[PDB]
């Protein structure tokens, strides 16, 4: 096959591709950190009753637990994703600040 030539090597991956999955990530991230978040104010609204409800305990706990663990994978996929991104680079900088916000 016909080759050497130079395809122009480049700093960091392709920002065009990366950035497409920062979108769906990151919506991950938020519709889950979202209901993660709704779901302990949950918790606390009836813990916070004299007599909760047994079922809505349950619905909550269901639902909390499911985001608070993804967010674990969600987060750390958004951890290389960033540390591969430019700071200078708008998603970068602000997703950052979200995992802050979360843990990271």
């Amino acid at each position: 096959g016909p080759l050497g030539s130079h395809m122009d090597t480049q700093g960091s991956p392709d920002l065009g591709a990366v950035e497409l999955r920062i979108e769906e990530l990151r919506h991950h991230f938020r519709v889950e950190h979202a209901v993660a978040e709704g779901a302990k104010n949950v918790l606390r609204l009836l813990s916070a009753a004299k007599a909760p409800d047994r079922k809505a305990v349950s619905e909550a706990q269901e639902k909390l637990t499911e985001s608070n663990q993804k967010l674990g994978l969600l987060r750390e996929a958004l951890e290389r994703r960033l540390g591969e991104l430019p700071a200078d680079h708008p998603k970068g900088r602000l997703l950052r600040e979200e995992l802050a916000a979360a843990s990271s």
